[PDB]
């Protein structure tokens, strides 16, 4: 492959999705989630060169994030806090740039990766309600 | 073309405004805003070698706060605070720059935008009592 | 000119006043002010090569502060705290320079500029019994 | 050797393990522990170019981390606490590597050892229900 | 002259006293303070290759300082408090030196000057009971 | 001597013993202390190319720290805390490396030394119940 | 001649003392203090190339810390608390060396001196019960 897959983290029960495009790489990504549940419900990103928003998940939490990536942009740090096993959920991200811009959703109470880093190209997962999800990055 | 769009964040509502000129770039952006409501109001802006103000939204916040951009001063952080869906508001910004100055304007209570970074040209949105809405436009 | 003008903030009010000397640049600079009307009230300068020295507003606050500036000494950092509006007032000013130096005087309860940064040349505003107005002025 | 072996620090109990391949270093290692028992339990391991999981011990704790490491990245600190002796357990580690990615898992309220620093080729040890013991494994 | 003149600060008050000498810069330098009046009362000075101790003041105060001064070591920041106003006094000193030597003494509650830095060559002012006034001298 | 010799600090009690090998320095080291009597109690130590554990001291202790040591890793660090006189002990040791490795064993509840730097090549003392005395020997 | 003599601080009190070597420099120092008094009671020095250690004042003190020095390490930092006065006395010591080495004894209610920094060659001073004054000396 011209892919580095992170390891999908929290469970297998939503439903399968993969963003990646030869469109490019992310320059934008949203992610929803709720106080209520602790979750995160709903992500967004968009590819370079490529105006559709490729979406996943139920947008019913009461707070998102967006950051947004130069394109020549890399990811320094990468942290995704989930509930693990089969009945597992994603919880949180925190991302940090090369560029020194971070963001953080959601919450971190049970169970942390710290991913590969490098120039985030896709996402893969699982979402329904609620968000199992991998980071993809290049080479 | 010459420019890269930050997305808009906030609502649909609001008169809409995109200030921006052509071989031009921001040197001065003032943002107002309230405690009693906690969003943003007003903003203004100026743009090199230009003494006009280009102003949308009602300035009736009680604070204040203007940068002031040297012409090779860059933006190298920036946060926009809003209120998502329709209904939405710009409630905050945080601008830092490639010589270490930064500005602090409103709150930061529910959704956060952490934008493209560079030489500021330009903004676009929507305003009426509100900021509705808020995207920044930088050069490449 | 030779000179960037920083934004005047605060009021419209007091008498005018402008301190500049050609190609002489402010080495001495003395803020007065009040805890009882959280304001500035007076100002000092004085330049490079001239003993001179150019005050403005009435002296009756109960603290004061001088930063000297060493003749290869630029400024990297300045904030203006101030009441905005007609009616409005200087509250505190906030200076760091390129050797490490920094000054506080005042309050910044209110609204705050970020100003232009670089060698200080001069400065411009209104006083009367307080300062009701005040801009920086820089080389290039 | 090609190998420079850490000492294996915990008890004698447990079923031995050594996770090591011809076929590459170590990609990402899981640590399970519990707030319950201030133990870790479970441990899994990946190398690069080999899609299998290398298993042991009870994944019976309530906290897993995960640290993934790029082909280039090394390990520049490393900590395992434990209880000594031959009734002794692996209760907390502690990685940092030379990009600046940590991981921090369990406790740490008894004995440390402080490890030898390098490319993480694998490790060795014991588990049944719990981490009795483990040894870091790195290449020169 | 070849030198530079701090802004002397304080009251008009007190003997007058000029601590130079060609024989060259500050070596040694005391301040003596009190708690109780919250002033600086003291003031000794050497200068390199002349043993004598230049005095000023009443030594009253339950608290004092030394800086000792490398002959090739300059004061690269320098903080004077004061009471402003004819009947002023001196009340703390702050000096930072380009080897990461650094003093502090007595209070700060009132006024402030950030003098000019370089190679301390003597001070001048006014003392009594108190230094009521104080202003440093620097080379070129 | 191709060494430096460290001053030996605690006691003149317990058993003498020298821990060295001819071209060859420590490669990992252990403490082990007891909360009860906040003493040192053991030590071993490994030397390069050698699978020889040299003890000395009861390992009675509640706590043990091992340090390894790359074999270009210098002590850039280094602090031994003990009770002085004739019946004195070790208490304590803080070791940090060239690498950014630090540990910590035991108390530091009187007296202090803050040893010698370099490659740490041996260690020399005496010991019984308790760690009586410690001195670290380095290369040049 | 060849030395620099820090200003001895303290009383004018104890038995006089000077510990200096021709073509020497320390390389240990000793510092004894009590909880008692908050007062320096005894210090101790050797030289390179020279097992002899110079004493002075009586070790009646509840803390000591030792300093050793590398032949090509300096002081860089360096200060001595006391009690100003014919009747005064040492109450504290801070060194802290080219090698990011430091220690700390006794007390600093007082008074201060930050001496002159370099290669520390001697001692002189007072001594009975206490350390009744001390003046470091270094190398030009
Ligand atoms: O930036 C946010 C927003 O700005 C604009 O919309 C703001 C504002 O638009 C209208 O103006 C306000 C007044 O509208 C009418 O005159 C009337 O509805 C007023 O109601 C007041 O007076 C009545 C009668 O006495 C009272 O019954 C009410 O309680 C009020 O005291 C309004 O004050 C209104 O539609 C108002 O609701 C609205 O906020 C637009 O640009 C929009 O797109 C922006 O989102
Ligand atoms: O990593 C820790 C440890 O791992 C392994 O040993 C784990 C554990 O394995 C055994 O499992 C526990 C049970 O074993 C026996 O079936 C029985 O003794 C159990 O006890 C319950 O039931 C009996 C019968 O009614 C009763 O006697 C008891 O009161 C209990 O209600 C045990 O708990 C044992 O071998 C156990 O001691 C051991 O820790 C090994 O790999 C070991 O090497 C490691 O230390
Ligand atoms: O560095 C400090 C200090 O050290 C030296 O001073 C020590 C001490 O020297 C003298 O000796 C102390 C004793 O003096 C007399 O023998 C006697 O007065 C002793 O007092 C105890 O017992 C008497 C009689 O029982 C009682 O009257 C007392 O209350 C005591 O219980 C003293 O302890 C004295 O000159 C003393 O003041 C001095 O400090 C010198 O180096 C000195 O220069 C230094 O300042
Ligand atoms: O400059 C230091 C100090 O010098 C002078 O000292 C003040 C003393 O000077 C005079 O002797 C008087 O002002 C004296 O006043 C005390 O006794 C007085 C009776 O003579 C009485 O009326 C006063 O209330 C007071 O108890 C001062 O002590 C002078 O220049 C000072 O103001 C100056 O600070
Ligand atoms: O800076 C404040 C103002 O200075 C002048 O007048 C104001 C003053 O008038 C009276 O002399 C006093 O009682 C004051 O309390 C009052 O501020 C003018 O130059 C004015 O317009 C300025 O705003
Ligand atoms: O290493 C410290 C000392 O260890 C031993 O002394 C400990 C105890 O030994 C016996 O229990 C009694 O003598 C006790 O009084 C004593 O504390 C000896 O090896 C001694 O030489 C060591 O200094
Ligand atoms: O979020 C977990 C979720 O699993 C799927 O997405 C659906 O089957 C949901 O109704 C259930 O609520
Ligand atoms: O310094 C305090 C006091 O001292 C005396 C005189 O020198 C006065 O002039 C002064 O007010």
């Amino acid at each position: 492959d011209n892919y580095i897959y992170s390891t999908e983290v929290g469970g297998v029960g939503g439903t399968p999705f993969t963003f990646m495009q030869e469109s490019g790489t992310i320059t934008s990504i949203k992610f929803n989630w709720s106080d209520q549940y602790k979750l995160l419900h709903h992500i967004e990103v968009k590819f370079i060169n490529n105006a559709n928003i490729y979406a996943t998940g139920d947008p019913k939490g009461n707070h998102e994030v967006i950051l947004e990536i130069d394109d020549d942009e890399t990811i320094i740090g990468s942290v995704i806090g989930y509930k693990k096993g089969n009945d597992g959920r994603c919880t949180g991200v925190k991302l940090t740039t090369s560029k020194g811009k971070s963001i953080m959703a959601g919450y971190f109470e049970e169970s942390l990766i710290t991913t590969y880093t490098g120039k985030l190209a896709g996402i893969k997962g699982g979402a329904g309600s609620d968000i199992r999800l991998g980071l993809i990055f290049l080479k």
